């Protein structure tokens, strides 16, 4: 008997988006990932409402705890005003995290630096791709936000910035002192009509990816945000997992 | 925009092994094939029974035909009598298979003999570990066939062989030329108590066995036998099948 070769150590932790599970309850989403052996989820307000109670929230943390599951950031959240990033901070600070994935409008990036030197949390602005005006693509949050506060970046999602033609491995090189979260996906093309698919069936090179992080140290979350067949998305998440683990091993 | 790299050709093809699906329909197996992106079934008799009319396996075969999926082999299919041997090589012939997964009584090797010469079938001895006494691992299929026609060899079960405390890689180069069919699935430890688990999870050298199967031009079936969770095994066959894509392609 000859043992197989020891996997590969990374820097980066595996998780889980919470918008995988839009259509799903908690019960459900912390089932899966026990049964995935994922151990850590991004919170969605489907899943914890901004104005839960502190008993609410205490019952989520030890339903989390019960399935092996930490709830590490809060988002995306969505804010369009002065009152909803009051609203989103503060929930953060409740719900015991310091790091919040966030679609803040331009104009509000002022008030985002002020707020993330208020609280002493990491702002992960998620990126969408071609499809939306604001923050298609990792270059775009650079530029919004080199000159503000170092606690102020990306939430790096590869799929959406491969589908606005921009290499994310090369992104995250260029732009790692301010990525703090990381949605990973797959596309079936670097352009507006690339589509989701299951990790290793599209165009995204992981083991690029993975060696990327290695170099720059990317210590943050690499979270699945699965957005094919997502009324039965279980057969998808669990392949795309598979395949992510085995890059993650053998890389 | 960078491309990522080809994936590695390999000599073997990705199927699944009908025990897999016990305890669901042939729809419910097919349609979990075509989103898992497999083509190849090992067909079972609570799927296709072997007193199937024509008309029956007709419908079998445009059914599996609809979902892009080749019903490859029959079996395992047990035999502890002639007549049950010669139903079984019937059966094969009226599916249109050329390969029988079997399980034999010893003493009824000769007769297999001459059943594969009647039909110039290859016929796959299905291994069974440390918990069965006949066939328990790779040496006692070979020694128990080597010296008999060339196309009666061993379904080399990879998890039941390692369970034998066999190194089923080393078992591949010694036994090659009678390898016929394989199954695949991972496995906790090298011993009798080791059990089940998915694909990277466990113990078995998958890139060690890829890159043998390259080395001996291994051009058979690698099925897919999940024997964890057979009551709800979807996450886990799903998970499984993306790792060891994974490892099909980068390794």
């Amino acid at each position: 008997v000859k043992p197989k070769a020891p996997k590969a150590v990374n820097p980066f932790h595996l998780g889980m988006a919470g918008y995988t599970f839009v259509n799903f309850d908690l019960d459900t989403t912390l089932k899966t990932l026990e049964r995935l052996d994922i151990h850590y989820l991004c919170i969605k307000d489907f899943h914890l409402p901004l104005n839960s109670t502190d008993e609410q929230i205490r019952a989520f943390h030890d339903k989390c705890a019960a399935h092996k599951v930490t709830g590490y950031a809060v988002g995306p959240i969505y804010m369009k005003s002065e009152e909803e990033i009051d609203r989103a901070f503060d929930y953060a600070k409740r719900v015991g995290v310091k790091l919040i994935v966030g679609v803040p409008n331009y104009e509000l990036l002022p008030y985002v630096d002020k707020k993330v030197k208020e609280y002493d949390f990491h702002y992960a602005i998620h990126l969408h791709g071609p499809d939306i005006k604001t923050y298609p693509d990792a270059t775009d949050v650079w530029v919004h936000t080199k000159d503000l506060d170092p606690r102020i970046g990306m939430c790096l999602d590869v799929g959406h910035d491969l589908r606005n033609g921009c290499d994310p491995v090369a992104d995250l090189k260029k732009y790692h002192t301010r990525v703090f979260d990381m949605h990973i996906k797959d596309v079936t093309d670097s352009s507006k009509a690339g589509v989701g698919i299951e990790i290793g069936r599209g165009k995204i090179d992981f083991p690029a990816l993975i060696r990327m992080m290695r170099e720059v140290n990317y210590t943050g979350m690499c979270s699945l945000e699965y957005e094919k067949d997502m009324k039965d998305p279980f057969l998808g998440i669990a392949e795309s997992i598979g395949y992510f683990k085995a890059v993650s091993d053998l890389t």
